[PDB]
């Protein structure tokens, strides 16, 4: 019954193997190959990368933060990891709205995406539509109705719910791992309080790369042998999703190899 | 060397094998696996399925006709197979516009994403950002900003263009063989509008599901050998994108398997 990470760990291999070198916005290089996917069941376990220890409480905690949908440096970076722009969180729960400064009533603002998805699996769960999106700051000024940067897919059957997460660019090496926690945490969030059970979560990259500076520690990783999976266990009974804190969280079975610094 | 074609069919197995039974919006009864992927050359070959005959002018006729940025049902169905709504085609050309009938000048009106496209290419092809988006017209009414149907990033590379494209649904039997046929070509075209070699087609879906009145027809397509793929030829030199016509592109070396009828 073989592991997930192994996945990630093989597309670790083939970007490096037959990866092509390209340069990002910032003219820094990377390994580049075009449209991967990967699919980590979230039955009875939880992807939390073992072949390296990832930033569990920074992952919880920036959830969380975008979750209470806000603009808000300071009420990160005193949790764990002074206007901010509107990231993820804002347009997660008021999209299309007038954004003024981190501290204003955007009650009942915009579209509330993430309300809108919970709601739909409630309503109509065999709804092929269930999809929030997720702009990059850097793109709103700089032209009319840019693309996003990811989108999950909602989906469920049989009470299991799935989510597919799509990035148009994966970093590998630092922030793949992290997503995949990331939406991996978000579904369980949702599956929670629509009484369903965790599936699977698929992650679809467009532009897959590695930075060139992460080639060496990851070549290194992959020596690595992924211990088991730990488990996610939330202890309260939570019924809206801006209920849910840091609390409701345990972590088990989380036995990782050491941190890996990539810069 | 392996097939492609070889992906499709797989594809099939599974869902019919490991796919699990679900309704779709009419109640009509499918059998649904939770995203995949395949993978498909353009390099000196074209993904036109072999293992049954696909209705290749209609893909042209419906691409140019998309590209051309029309409303107009019968200027398609005496070309191949009375305000049509703002299928696919005007979202392309001019989406955020407003959208009067199907004869009035719009020259100039919305974001035209496919040239936008195009320019992105020739000035910035590291790019991580050249995505159309396109919506089911259905949906345009039903609720404030609703999700695309699709989706194609673009992507380039060592002078070679490739395309992802991500969908929220796939027909197996009837609609999935020919997307990959159209998005296919569309690449050809933008690769040769921009100077470029054609690549990859990655092919993503969230839902993808067999309708139960084509499981039949498919398990035996399943039994059937798919025959090498053809190839595409233009003939003349084209610069804009809305010149293209139906004249410039010839399939060789298309022998299909016959005609499978799905309903």
């Amino acid at each position: 019954p073989p592991h997930g990470e192994l996945q990630y760990l093989g597309q670790i291999q083939h970007i490096l193997r037959c990866g092509v070198r390209k340069d990002d916005r910032t003219g820094t290089g990377t390994l580049s190959v075009f449209g991967m996917q990967a699919r980590y069941s979230l039955r009875d376990e939880f992807p939390l990368l073992t072949t390296k220890r990832v930033f569990w409480k920074g992952v919880l905690e920036e959830l969380l933060w975008f979750i209470k949908g806000s603009t808000n440096a300071k009420e990160l970076s005193s949790k764990g990891v002074g206007d901010l722009g509107p990231v993820y969180g804002f347009q997660w729960r008021h999209f299309g709205a007038e954004y003024r400064d981190m501290e204003s009533d955007y009650s009942g603002q915009g579209v509330d995406q993430l309300q809108r998805v919970i709601d739909t699996i409630k309503t109509n769960p065999d709804d092929r539509r269930i999809i929030m999106c997720a702009w990059n700051p850097r793109d709103l000024p700089l032209m009319a109705l840019p693309p996003c940067h990811a989108l999950c897919q909602f989906y469920v059957v049989n009470s299991e719910l799935s989510c597919q997460l799509y990035q148009r660019s994966g970093d590998m090496g630092l922030g793949v791992p992290f997503n995949i926690a990331s939406y991996a945490l978000l579904t369980y969030m949702i599956a929670h309080i629509t009484g369903l059970k965790p599936g699977d979560f698929i992650h679809t990259l467009g532009d897959a790369h590695i930075y060139l500076n992460h080639i060496e520690p990851l070549k290194i990783q992959l020596q690595r042998e992924p211990r088991p999976f730990p488990k996610l266990r939330i202890l309260r009974k939570v019924e809206k999703i801006d209920d849910f804190k840091a609390e409701d969280f345990q972590i088990e079975g989380y036995n990782p190899h050491p941190t890996i610094k990539m810069e």
